[PDB]
């Protein structure tokens, strides 16, 4: 993915973190894992996927001229719905993509 740096509740799963406050412009759609990994790298966070990537990839779309990486991640998380979830660990600085694959 590529970013231009300038109902499920995810309050505890995706809390705020300093590096995720950074603002960015994003115009992209495609594999959730691709953009999520790009955001994590951009925010200096480790990225890891838990579970197994679904047969049919979870696609998401982000169109914003200015948004925080944190809000973009929450947008992406919602879009994934029951198909997957994003966890953000502020102390260890890890972004986790968990495929709810069962």
């Amino acid at each position: 993915a590529t970013i231009k740096l300038a109902s499920k509740d995810n309050t505890l799963t995706i809390p705020n973190a300093y590096n995720l406050q950074a603002r960015a412009s994003v115009d992209w759609s495609g594999p959730i894992e691709e953009l999520t990994a790009r955001i994590a790298k951009a925010a200096h966070f480790r990225f890891r996927v838990l579970g197994k990537s679904p047969s049919v990839p979870v696609l998401i779309s982000i169109s914003t001229k200015d948004e925080s990486l944190a809000e973009i991640l929450r947008d992406i998380d919602y879009q994934a719905g029951k198909k997957a979830s994003i966890h953000v660990y502020p102390n260890s600085q890890v972004v986790e993509l968990r495929y709810a694959k069962i």
